[PDB]
């Protein structure tokens, strides 16, 4: 009932994967489909126009960035950008709460990214008006999760289910310590029917409060077993029996086709972006490869989160 | 409300606005009950969209994003677009070119031109080489004429007697801080003078209001038969400078520092303004009293920009197409 | 006018524009008959909305203010929407990320994409990595298309007889100045070449013509047999230089300054050209003679960038849904 979930999502700030539920994540993935097929068919992607958002990036970060306005853009609303600013030049002497306070008399809704953890708090706090957050730095980024959830549910429908036969096999690759999309990410796929690899170099390992988390949630739906979470040195073990390879951003985890032979037929490949020598570029012909439509996914996830968040209305069908 | 709204668009239709004595009695009404639409429409959720097609550009040569961000906003809800040039310093952007030439080809892409520029001079040569209307959005002289507007704007909310200029309903204000810099002050002064206002200036010695501003305070209240001896006064200190007065305007920058306290012996209807941002000017205490309306007053650069750019800009008025609820 | 817009529509249709080479007589005819139309249509404040829905990034890794901002101010006056990427060089953007990642990805958030680039390698791979068209608005090898559309425009404004390939009705241009550096000589010269069209370089010796343009257009000419012993001329100073010329175009940098003297002895009709900014190549007291129109040239480039634009991306079609 896309009706009543979006009287529940309303104004709803997004902070945290945490903030976003069951039925909010069934929305979202439901609207995000839509999305996708209306703008693959070349059809009127106008869903929300008449909104004024204002994009707050206090750090670089190009990619996020062009893809929220995208989205808002294409949804038919307008917005205002504070770019290529760091957090003291924005908050010359002001305090954030004055900042925030303010600018959120004149925009319907804000896009935040900011280093600081703290800030955006503060923001939450003080604004009149809702905000999603784009990226801080305790790790805490939604959309990201959000779009890689998504691309998985593309490939693995069967995550939804919570069907104590249907398991879900992601292997986790890289640096897993300051990778904090692999700790949304996790956070979210535990809530489901979900067996982990982390493939990780010793001073680079999961750290505990995302196992104990994990451990948790999986406990909570009676999904959690021995062979629930697995650690692994190297690939050939880690990449084993996985529907999911997620490769990190940062040697002897780069992803080939000779190291990829050894995997299920149907799995897919996961990175969120940029990556430098992770990914050799011979995989991007493999079609286990789809780390370019999650890219592309973003743009149809943000579009459904903003949507659902902000409409004061219709909604998109094919 | 009062009055005849086509006019007084056909008057202002692509009118400059550099300065508040470019603003006069009538265009100020007009100012007045547009903004007053914008709000009620923005407030209830309304279509906002009273200026479609435009196509602006707004040029920011100083770091300044409060205001920058509220026109952009006010371009945006009316249902136009915008164009930026920012976070570039007076020299970056106009590489070697002059200023003329700049504006002279700038202005035939675009409808009108936000612009902000500390040079005084470039502002001017801009109006003189613009093939289009400018709002000037603060220059180094401390023209700023939308901050008055607002400023005067949020006075006439709570104080809608300051229009009627009637001898015997007078609005005390006081301005209180660094009265030499605050180009705020002086603007909003020039503009208060016009009407039946008293003025408690409250400051230390060598941060006095300058004396040319003294003078035309002195002119305006004169010309409308306003002027007395209690007209002006000068202050050391805010228990006395507060004492009966209807505005206190809190300026940027110790002795003046607004607390809870300070404002137990102010009037019961005394409402608190500051262009913003406050340092510790004001004590965060004071957000929680209800003559605290800085935040208000912020917000109604909105409405008054709005309403600014509209009035200017429209080239499609009739009188059943302008704001009305 | 002449020519079946619709067709020549279906033939731009997301086609890519990196060099003056991408547009041939007919998607020239058509850029320059559209352009025509949003001339009239802006100067009669009439409805400029021939392209909404449309989302397009703007990329700028260079400052350069003016085009960057004729291009949004031509997307936002056509009705589409932008997104910049602005006030950052090369490295920065594409913090360490490949380019050819950077616009794969880019490519599939918009419906284009505007670059401007100093590296003439970055536009190529933009453009072989990119699943959306490209419009090139200036790299380091002086490819900058849209400019030299607007020189054209502003040519022909003037003197239609440049497009009737008439062995009778031949331009004469003279360009001015830094030839070595001026790149937009470079380009326009190229277009102008494929036409009846005679050049007059005037430039000290250091800042000569370079040998390659002067192949391209010996060639050019050749190919459309106008090219003859008086077709390129080469010249010290400008009372020699400027003598019989249609148009003379100052370029960017002395001995080459224009004033209202050294224009007393050019033809009537003589028009002035420059790509701008000037930086006093020609005296403020030019601007008053109605010989300078390169306030005019800069205000084309508006008209003829919506032209661009609308023939690119406008999906698609229709006779009834044209400017006129």
């Amino acid at each position: 009932d896309l009706d009543k979930i979006m009287t529940k999502m309303k104004n709803k700030s997004v902070i945290n994967i945490d903030d976003v539920d069951d039925e909010e994540l069934l929305a979202i993935l439901y609207t995000s489909k839509q999305f996708e097929k209306i703008l693959k068919n070349n059809e009127d992607s106008k869903y929300l126009e008449n909104k004024v958002f204002c994009s707050v990036f206090l750090e670089p970060s190009t990619r996020t960035r062009c893809s929220f306005d995208a989205a808002i853009l294409k949804l038919g609303s307008k917005v205002l950008n504070i770019t290529d600013m760091n957090s003291t030049s924005f908050y010359k002497g002001e305090t954030v709460e004055d900042a925030f306070k303010i600018l959120s008399t004149y925009v319907d809704g804000i896009i935040y990214r900011d280093p600081s953890k703290k800030n955006v708090d503060i923001a939450v706090s003080s604004s009149s008006k809702p905000i999603i957050n784009a990226g801080n730095g305790t790790g805490e980024h939604p959309t990201q999760s959000l779009l890689d959830f998504y691309t998985i549910h593309n490939y693995f429908p069967f995550i939804l289910d919570r069907n104590i036969n249907k398991k879900l096999n992601i292997a986790f690759v890289g640096d897993l310590k300051n990778g904090r999309t692999v700790h949304s990410l996790s956070k979210l796929l535990s809530r489901y029917n979900v067996s982990f690899n982390f493939v990780s170099c010793k001073s680079l390992n999961i750290p505990k409060d995302i196992v104990n988390t994990i451990t948790y949630n999986l406990k909570k739906n009676n999904f959690y077993s021995d062979d629930s979470i697995k650690y692994f040195d190297n690939l050939e073990e880690g990449l084993e029996d996985v529907h999911i390879i997620y490769m990190t951003r940062i040697n002897a985890f780069i992803l080939s086709n000779k190291t990829l032979e050894n995997t299920r037929d149907d799995t897919k490949i996961l990175h969120p972006l940029p990556r430098v020598n992770e990914i050799k570029v011979e995989v991007d012909s493999n079609p286990k490869s789809v780390y370019f439509t999650q890219a592309e996914n973003g743009l149809y996830v943000r579009m459904a989160l903003l949507y659902l968040i902000f409409s004061s209305t219709s909604h998109p069908q094919f």
